[PDB]
């Protein structure tokens, strides 16, 4: 079939940057990206900018930010396997985040918070597995790239990237970030709704160093780790 | 196929006191009520009144009730289609409430109150479109049942009912609903994304009066109209 990987990280770790090196290593490398920009303008398939909503009030906005985020993506990823640019011949599907990284991550670091409430989580828990019991078995994951870098590093990327939305963004939310990623990823300590996850291969990536001097090592580690599944 | 029926009404117009006729007129004949119950303990699938948090803060929680109201609707009304007590023979399965009325009449009077802002109602709308055409074509109507009452009779038969969510509904929000129902299935002037709806059938029985007084009229009147769908 078509090979599935997603790519992990913190807030800044470095995403989009190691996803626009991808599909120059490999003609059969697509790659779906995040849809950052309809959270950022929200419009039907100049309107509000939901990520932006959330940030400013999260107590208010984090449901319906999370549970947008998490639909948005779902799309997009079956649009591209469906996308039928498959055909392929050796084609791998590389995902910026997943289903998991917004539920076991973000929503429920939120929900821990409490920027929503059990009702809201009750219900996100619900709609999250129900839309996997569909819409999944077919975005399950071959593969794992943790991008790993600590919470200080992706402050200093944030303010580099300059997203206006993201400045605001304090330590302590970007440490916490880290410590799920670490326990789902390094010490694979993270209980999930979802079995087959505690045996799909991660690949560890730390790229706190600068992207230009990493790259060669990079793409020496991406190819070998995708021989092997 | 099965025939689909919805039964569309005023809150309180005497729905639950309808549909529980039914099964006796026929042995063919189901039932998908509105899950009100599950909207009066939220809990997956003792907790959270989302029916009761939209009613005392509307402009907090009525995009999270309005979402969660209708995907609970469309999985109880798939459950019941494959629910495969058809087979059958003259299988009936009539809904409480539709999807469109949770957009058309609902979502749309709240969104309209300013219970939901611009960019509560294009997420919500984006997801409605979105999860009809998935999970639609299947839900699609041969025939809408429209019970009639006067919006005051709706305020009476609140203060009967003694549904404790309800009791503070004022008579303003009755006739905003009432208006938008008669617009969409008397005058047939309401405009939606569903082009066939424009012309499904419609009963429109004016239930008023005491249900003892009118139950054999309304059951003839039942029967026809479903001969001839
Ligand atoms: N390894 C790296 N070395 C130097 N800068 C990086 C590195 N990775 C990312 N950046 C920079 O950090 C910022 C965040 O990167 P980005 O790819 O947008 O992260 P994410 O997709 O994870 O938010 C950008 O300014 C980018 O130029
Ligand atoms: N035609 C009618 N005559 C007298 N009472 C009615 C009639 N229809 C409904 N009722 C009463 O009105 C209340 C609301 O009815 P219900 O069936 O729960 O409405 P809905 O399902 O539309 O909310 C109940 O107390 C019920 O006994
Ligand atoms: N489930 C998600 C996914 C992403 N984000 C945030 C982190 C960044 O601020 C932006 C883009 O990754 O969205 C979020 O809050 N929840
Ligand atoms: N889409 C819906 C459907 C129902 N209700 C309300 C009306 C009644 O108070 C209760 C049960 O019909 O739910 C609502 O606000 N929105």
């Amino acid at each position: 079939r078509i090979k599935k990987i997603s790519i992990e990280g913190n807030i800044a770790a470095g995403k989009s940057t190691f996803v626009n090196i991808l599909k120059q290593l490999c003609e059969d490398w697509e790659v779906v990206p995040e849809p950052v920009a309809r959270w950022c303008n929200v419009q039907s398939t100049n309107g509000g900018n939901v990520l932006q909503m959330m940030y400013e009030k999260p107590e208010r906005w984090s449901f319906t930010f999370q549970t947008y985020a998490c639909l948005s993506r779902i799309r997009a990823q079956l649009a591209s396997l469906n996308g039928k640019l498959k055909d392929a011949e050796k084609p791998v599907l590389f995902f910026e985040r997943s289903v998991y990284s917004d539920r076991y991550i973000f929503a429920s670091n939120l929900y821990e918070s409490e920027c929503m409430n059990e009702t809201e989580w009750t219900i996100y828990q619900d709609w999250h597995d129900w839309m996997n019991n569909q819409f999944g078995q077919s975005l399950e994951l071959d593969g794992i790239i943790y991008l790993q870098a600590t919470p200080e590093t992706c402050l200093h990327r944030i303010y580099l990237r300059g997203r206006n939305e993201e400045q605001g963004i304090p330590l302590e939310y970007l440490e916490k970030l880290h410590y799920k990623h670490e326990s789902w990823l390094l010490h694979r300590t993270l209980k999930t709704n979802f079995d087959y996850l505690q045996e799909v291969p991660i690949l560890t990536l730390d790229v706190n160093e600068d992207f230009k001097d990493k790259y060669e090592s990079l793409v020496e580690k991406v190819k070998e780790f995708l021989s092997t599944l």
